[PDB]
């Protein structure tokens, strides 16, 4: 129920520009004697020229990387060079920039090597890629380029009757679209790697279709090799729940999940039914604060007491006080939109203190909805490498802990 | 009674013109002493040239879009560049502007990407497309160009006995005209998309 399906991306490293200028120097000497008169002179000449159109060649340094569950024999991408709201050239890789093998979770070339270079647009490698003079003006003013992936072409391996395998005429393109017609897309992101899988779903409309269906929690348990331990889910000693990560849906799948959850008699998002086209992102958080165990924190929380600390569902400690954490900027990533999120309790007056500069310095009352356990989430923006401290401080009157709280990355969020 | 029949169109985004000019600057110094007389001078030179015919290269930014009930494996269109009641060049897409997949009701590239570029007329990508000087006059006066679709060439997928599917030698061209001989054409347009189908009819004769 999980399809072998390699994903290929291209990463940019550096860009080398080259001006196709022309320079020249000349020197001459003149002597004359005529009948009495003489003449001796020296002439110098300095010259420079340039002909627009093929006035700036370029080359780019890329490397490839795989993520999925399959290799990709004889890989070939195509790229598009965008400069400023436009495109410059679309390049397919020729015979020189091709790649033989790509084992899943690796790179071409390997980790202990330097990147790859590409500079030509012709089918055989001649005639390097040019740049217009006004594009050279926009470039040397400071506006830099960026890259993309568009499509890839590669082969799989199958064995014939003689026991050897063949990779010739077996493309991967003619199985792309069909898979993307019948599957849901699940993307996990830890702090070291990423993973992207496709799991088939059940079209409930047409009744001849016999596909055994699952739920989204079952599909997460089935796709990744993840151990059910005491009912919860663990993956490479990492806890994964509906309560301990950050879930990202786009709005159409979010609306489907929304109007499907209202009719179900249980509030666990892992029990909703899977559907045909869904796009789910699971981001793990960096710093998790279960007050029973596993709090990877340098500084310690204040005003804690242990009567039934298990995370959610069992916290029953309700008293006055404050919790505070100061952690400097040095340990965390600069220039990124961090997200601080936790859960609820039933205190009466409780507010959050975030003194952090270059960010949301808004302090807000909690407005405790009920004694039922719901989330809360806020965001802020990271400055560049000061000793100024991250200071979180929860002042509460009638709760000393609720045992789920975290801060997370929220990546694809740069500053400038 | 409804035939699997993909329709392909081409959309224009932007056009980049480039002048194939030539510029040069030169500087020289002269000194002389003769027997008493002396001379010191400085010469400067500025020059520009242009040779008509291959006097303006261009590139265009297009994207593809599908509407119908089928994919189109290894898609390739052909386009015609019209300027002012005439044509300039007919371009088939080479190996660089080809497209692998096109799921119905989508685009190549995807929605979250930038468009595609095409600039060459040779079979292998060299010798970008030129523009006559008088066409450059008509262009820089303000008269802009527009694009078309003319024909497309692509493949379908069929499975052999071993359970895998093949897309090689199966063209879509040799089923175009037959369908357009026996069917009625129905085009629906909502405010977000469009749809175009072909339904077979009954020759009563």
């Amino acid at each position: 129920l999980v399809a072998a399906y390699p994903i290929v991306g291209v990463g940019m490293e550096k860009l080398i520009i080259s001006t196709n200028e022309h320079a020249s120097t000349d020197q001459g000497k003149t002597v004359s004697r005529a009948t009495v008169q003489d003449s001796n002179g020296e002439s110098w000449n300095t010259g420079l020229s340039i002909n627009k159109g093929e006035s700036a060649y370029i080359n780019a340094n890329v490397r490839y990387y795989n993520t999925g569950t399959a290799p990709m024999y004889k890989v070939t991408p195509t790229t598009n060079l965008v400069l400023d709201g436009d495109t410059l050239s679309t390049i397919k890789a020729q015979e020189n920039q091709i790649g033989n093998n790509l084992s899943p979770g690796d790179t071409y070339p390997k980790k202990g090597l330097s990147p790859l270079a590409l500079n030509t647009m012709d089918q055989f490698s001649s005639r390097l890629i040019p740049i217009n003079y006004d594009q050279l003006k926009k470039l040397d003013a400071g506006k830099q380029i960026k890259l993309e992936t568009t499509q890839v072409s590669g082969n799989f391996g199958t064995k014939n009757s003689s026991g050897q395998i063949v990779t010739e005429g077996n493309s991967w393109s003619d199985y792309i679209s069909q898979i993307d017609s019948i599957s849901a897309s699940i993307i996990l992101d830890t702090e070291n790697e990423s993973y992207e899988r496709r799991v088939t779903a059940k079209n409930l409309q047409d009744p001849e279709d016999k596909t055994p269906e699952l739920t989204i929690g079952e599909a997460i348990e089935k796709a990744f090799g993840a151990t059910k331990k005491d009912g919860l889910l663990y993956f490479n000693d990492i806890p994964i729940d509906e309560s301990c990560v950050e879930l990202i849906f786009d709005d159409n799948t979010a609306n489907k999940i929304k109007d499907s959850l209202k009719t179900l008699s249980d509030k666990k998002i892992y029990n909703v039914k899977l559907e045909r086209g869904m796009n789910i992102l699971i981001k793990t958080p960096t710093y998790f604060t279960n007050f029973d165990d596993y709090n990877n924190y340098p500084s310690t929380w204040s005003n804690v007491n242990t009567t039934n600390q298990d995370g959610l569902q069992g916290s029953a400690n309700k008293l006055n006080g404050e919790t505070k954490i100061k952690i400097p900027m040095s340990e965390l990533k600069p220039y990124k939109r961090y997200v601080f999120s936790g859960y609820s309790k039933d205190p009466l007056t409780s507010n959050s203190i975030i003194v952090k500069i270059k960010a949301k310095e808004e302090k807000t009352d909690y407005l405790v909805p009920e004694q039922g356990y719901t989330k809360f989430s806020y965001e802020f923006e990271t400055t560049e490498k000061d000793s100024s401290n991250i200071e979180i401080t929860l002042i509460g009157s009638g709760t000393t802990y609720l045992d789920n709280l975290s801060i997370t990355e929220l990546n694809s969020t740069p500053e400038i």
